């Protein structure tokens, strides 16, 4: 369809209240008004395409998901892979828990064996301090939950205070930045130590979400052995990712360039979340793929699985003030951040599925074959006037090989 | 001319100063002024599904002095100070006499990855010993690189042991002004069956990887400590500190990931900006993080007592492109390079790094103080 005939159907469907849908058939923008709110030294704006991948099934609720790339196939892949696993049962997906971490850094602590056990002991107390700091959010039903204490030994050895926070809808940076920059002065008397930062961690492992999918093999292929062999390459691809890391680093790039496309469109911080996801990548000590494709060979299933901290927001940033982003919110249904957060992981899910079918997928059959038979001209040593009558004759053979180049190209010479 | 006062000047005045400084040409600075978008039927192009367009800020960092040249850099974020934060950073390195930054190596790497291969031994002979044979091979898959000087370079093979063994072949190439994934995915279908005969195994892929270790690329400052205080001894503690939250996020990986997320909050901002794809860069160098063994911190800062200097450098994978994508189709992402002065891919990767250990230096220094 074209961009217009795009608008006609998105309107049919009904996505958009009337008003939503007016303001994106007149692309309405951020202002330049606006831009100089969300930023400095603002001379103009720059857009970046905005597109719809549809029927993306989580938990039994079907979305329209708006992506913001500049990538050529990216929106295509999502919508095709969506579109499979539709057919296969959706996503399933859950959050594991959802609060952020912020912590304060002591060194030169004399004891810190006694410092640690001090501050734990205060656990209640430190806690109760950072909640009345930033008071709004106990009110609201959030707050500061949890304390741990460790000692991280080095050059100089560190004594690390470890907040956790629930933030409810918001990302948190402020509030923790306010909740631990009041326990600094405490910090430091309970260890005697000196505080060199209070902040919020982007590594955010109390924010873990999972989704999953359960591929049978005929949606891969109507070829019974194809569609398991489909499978079986993408268990192997998803292998690779875990014993390369020049292999991981591509597999996890795919993952986000669907992830950071829905990141931009609903106003999530997406360096946030790519640092806390490629850190999680290496947990093991070695950089690994964020995925895991395995097969169900008693049901004939591509099962595949991912696992991310994904501590998106629903309030701040720019969320309320790029309108298109407050439209994507509107398009998704206005879900909250734990229903976006597994919205997303599908998403990247998804991004990852149609990139290792993609990839293990061969023979263009018309012009792959003339492909294949012009490398094996050039290594059975073809010069550049033979390569041409050689690949003619192979790709006329019901099949072909390296010794079928060499002995055609022995006849070509003899 | 002066940049002061840029950041309290009103948006027009803004646009005013940037057209005293003479850096864009007459159609640029209308383009700008007018504050041109690319248009619906371009994006239609560069995506699919497309209904619409959005929009982000779009700033400037003035005073970028990366190896004795000045630059004005562009930055698309939606983060409040981040902007300010570089342009802080910015101006006081560049009274300590601004970056050192140097390309060691700008290559792409790709990989064929086989399996079955019952003689790993045999078959990575037999393939180094084609090594000039499949340079030729991948070369002639797209001539018109090498038209322009590039190409494949080199090609080893490694054996990965686990479940199952793989025998990986990676090419290096040279791919000139752009990033180069389709050059090298091109060429890497035409190795397949080649290297399927010489191992006898089965091609599972062969696709370009975004673990860019040939294209590092290095920046460093060295900050007097008279510019980090006016009080003295105060520029000395901040130095030490700055150094401090460094080893810090060495040491623990919930730093070291908010570390290096503040690095990227410039980068992409740039990437953007250029029209670059930042998800690649994002990817290798977060990888290239934990090359130790540990995820930790892209970039480090040391006391030089004896000099008096702050001390900052930052190596990262940096295989940015000025040719490709959306770069010129993208009104914005031409005015950008423009802007830059049209520097070469490796000059770009040198002011990117500089930019993001600029970045850096802002966060850590208002971190601690
Ligand atoms: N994991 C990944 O990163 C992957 C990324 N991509 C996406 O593809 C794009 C990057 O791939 P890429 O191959 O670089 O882009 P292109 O496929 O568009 O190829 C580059 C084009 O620029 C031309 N050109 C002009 N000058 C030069 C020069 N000095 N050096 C090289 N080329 C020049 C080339 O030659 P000419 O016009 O004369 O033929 C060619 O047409 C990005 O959008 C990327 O996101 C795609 C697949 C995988």
């Amino acid at each position: 369809k074209s961009y217009q005939e795009r608008l006609e159907l998105l309107k049919a469907q009904a996505l958009l209240s009337p008003e939503r849908q007016a303001s994106l058939e007149k692309d309405e923008q951020m202002s330049v008004t606006v831009a100089d709110q969300l930023s400095e030294n603002v001379v103009g704006t720059f857009s970046l395409p905005y597109s719809l991948v549809p029927e993306v099934l989580v938990n039994g609720q079907e979305y329209t998901v708006p992506y913001v790339t500049e990538e050529p196939s990216v929106v295509a892949a999502a919508s095709y892979a969506s579109k499979i696993i539709k057919r296969a049962g959706g996503f399933t997906a859950q959050v594991h828990q959802r609060q952020m971490i912020g912590q304060v850094a002591l060194y030169q602590v004399a004891n810190p064996k006694l410092a640690q056990e001090k501050i734990a002991s205060k656990k209640a107390e430190l806690l109760e301090l950072a909640n009345q700091a930033y008071p709004s959010i106990v009110k609201r039903g959030g707050g500061a939950r949890d304390l741990h204490v460790e000692q991280i030994k080095g050059e100089p050895d560190f004594l690390v205070v470890y907040i956790h926070v629930d933030t409810q809808e918001a990302m948190g940076a402020n509030m923790l930045n306010t909740m631990l920059e009041a326990l600094k002065p405490v910090l430091e008397e309970l260890s005697q130590g000196q505080s060199l930062m209070g902040i919020l961690s982007n590594y955010a492992t109390d924010s873990l979400v999972t989704a999953s999918c359960r591929i049978a093999f005929r949606y891969l292929s109507r070829q019974k052995d194809q569609g398991r062999e489909i499978a079986e390459k993408i268990a192997l691809a998803s292998q690779f990712a875990q014993a390369d890391p020049y292999r991981a680093a591509t597999h996890n790039k795919g993952i986000f360039n669907g992830i950071d496309a829905i990141l931009i469109a609903t106003g999530n911080d997406w360096r946030a979340i790519e640092a806390g996801a490629h850190a999680f990548a290496s947990r093991d000590g070695r950089y690994q793929g964020l995925s895991c494709w395995t097969l169900d060979l008693e049901r004939e299933e591509l099962v595949g699985e991912m696992t991310l901290p994904m501590p998106v927001a629903t309030k701040g940033g720019s969320i309320g003030l790029n309108p298109r982003v407050a439209l994507s919110h509107d398009l998704l249904g206005n879900p909250s951040a734990r229903e976006l957060a597994q919205i997303i992981e599908s998403i990247g899910l998804a991004q990852n599925f149609a990139a290792l079918k993609a990839l293990v997928s061969t023979g263009i059959q018309q012009g792959h074959m003339k492909l294949q038979a012009k490398s094996l001209a050039l290594l059975a040593g073809a010069s550049e006037s033979e390569v041409a009558p050689l690949v003619e004759r192979l790709i006329s053979d019901k099949t072909f090989n390296l010794e079928t180049a060499q002995r055609y190209l022995e006849n070509l010479r003899s």
